[PDB]
């Protein structure tokens, strides 16, 4: 990347997601993107509480985002 | 993994998505465990054609696999 934790620190989740795809380059359910994202802003994703609905709010209205249809998938015995 | 190519070749595309998915140990989506169960058989996905439907179905039939609400996303100008 070439954004240090303190210009992630500055930027829109949305913002940090982007970068993630654009590194990244796979399709990501929304709660390993929070995650991914907390890590790197080395907090706990609880703690972003606030930026979450947000968030999702931001990835609908922004047009270089996609919902896609694709069903995410686990296992039972994380749950 | 405990398995050659010729191992996974033999087995459901079910019991291949359960061990990536304890390996892995992150939820995925549908098509990228098809991608990663493709790239271990050393085919093109497009070639498991028939199996597709019946991983589907296998997932849902089993158990140990839960179907979760988390979205999945991705960039426009992949498709
Ligand atoms: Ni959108
Ligand atoms: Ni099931």
């Amino acid at each position: 990347k070439q954004y240090s934790q303190e210009e992630l620190k500055e930027m829109a989740l949305v913002e940090i997601a982007h970068e993630l795809f654009e590194e990244h380059k796979k399709p990501v359910p929304f709660q390993e993107l929070l995650n991914e994202i907390a890590s790197l802003l080395g907090v706990k994703k609880e703690e972003l509480g606030d930026r979450i609905a947000q968030f999702y709010t931001d990835l609908n209205i922004d047009g270089r985002f996609l919902a896609l249809s694709d069903q995410t998938w686990g296992l039972r015995s994380w749950y």
